[PDB]
């Protein structure tokens, strides 16, 4: 019930539909000009962003202390506007919760929201050939266009959705530590 | 994005969560004391309607003309609070469309919105084993413990979802002229 609410207010202020040479996701920013898609999203110098092209100065893949995949990546648009700073909302670590919702905005599915049950820390995954790590589990979403789709608390923003097979859906945590 | 604002705030007005001896439902409240569920809740003389028991004072099994089964239920609850009237947002006919949303409230999902997209005509149905009518045909939803949810576009109630197989969901259409 509230984590539905919390759910709206972030989506309707940070969320935003991007679209790029690879598909459409949702986007969540960040603070400043900071935002983050999955990995797999490869923006390249210029992104559609609510039907609009926004130039991207800077991509950062994010990787652990050895390298490994976490699976997001950290854009920095060219954009005048800034994004309402939602980095107190984030995540310190990896969270295990009952009770989650999971958010998707686009073109496709518009306004989509998801309770996805318990949340585990699931850890290391071969997650489309590609070992990765900090993942986040649950049960019950699973569809290609949903990647970018927030996963959420009440209050917290805990992850970013980035691939699943069968009932199994998983999340990169988004970990207040990667921004700055 | 509309669709969703609409959906919120009838599922906010309108729609509990119920159980009956045979499941967790999504239940649309109408007028008066009258509500709605699929046939195959099978409400008895009481259900528990948001965690509190409540009378039901009779319950009508809807078919068409010729006795064909149109999967839903009408009950009169024994109450003395009446429903938000939303007889006025009903359907007069079967309503397709190119997009829709799919709003499910129980204990287990939890405010959720489903954006189901094109929702067609497809009329009769053998559903369960059961020859069914007036069936509203969407790709994308399909799971157990989301029958009820109601399917709706901006400003208009078009059905309650009843039944599905693989990535195709079924709605009973909901008619204005059920009610009265
Ligand atoms: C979101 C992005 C998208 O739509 O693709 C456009 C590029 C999408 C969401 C998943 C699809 C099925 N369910 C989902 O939630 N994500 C992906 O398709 C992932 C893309 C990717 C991520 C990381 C590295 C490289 C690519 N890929 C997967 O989720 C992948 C899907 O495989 C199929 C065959 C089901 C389509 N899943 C995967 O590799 O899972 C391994 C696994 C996990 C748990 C148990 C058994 C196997
Ligand atoms: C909602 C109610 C519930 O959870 O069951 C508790 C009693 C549920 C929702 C569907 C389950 C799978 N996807 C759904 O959206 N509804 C039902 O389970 C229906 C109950 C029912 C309705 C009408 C008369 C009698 C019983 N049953 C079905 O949807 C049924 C499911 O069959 C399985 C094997 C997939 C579980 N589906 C069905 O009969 O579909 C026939 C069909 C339709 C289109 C193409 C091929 C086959």
């Amino acid at each position: 019930g509230p984590a539905f609410e919390f759910a709206v207010a972030m989506m309707k202020r940070n969320s935003s539909t991007v679209k790029t040479e690879y598909g459409e996701f949702t986007m969540l920013g960040i603070y400043d000009r900071w935002a983050v898609l999955p990995r797999h999203a490869k923006p390249g110098p210029t992104i559609l962003m609510n039907d609009q092209e926004v130039g991207v100065l800077d991509a950062k893949e994010l990787v652990d202390k050895d390298g490994a995949n976490l699976e997001l990546t950290l854009l920095k648009l060219n954009r005048n506007e800034k994004f309402r700073d939602i980095r107190g909302f984030l995540a310190k670590e990896e969270v295990e919760v009952n009770e989650a919702v999971l958010a998707i905005n686009t073109s496709k599915f518009p306004n989509m929201y998801i309770p996805v049950g318990q949340v585990t820390e699931y850890g290391f995954l071969y997650l489309g050939g590609t070992p990765t790590k900090r993942m986040l589990m649950y049960n019950f979403p699973t569809r290609a266009g949903q990647c970018g789709g927030v996963l959420m608390s009440t209050g917290k923003v805990l992850g970013i959705h980035v691939g699943g097979n069968g009932h199994q859906g998983f999340s990169a945590a988004l970990l207040k530590h990667y921004f700055n």
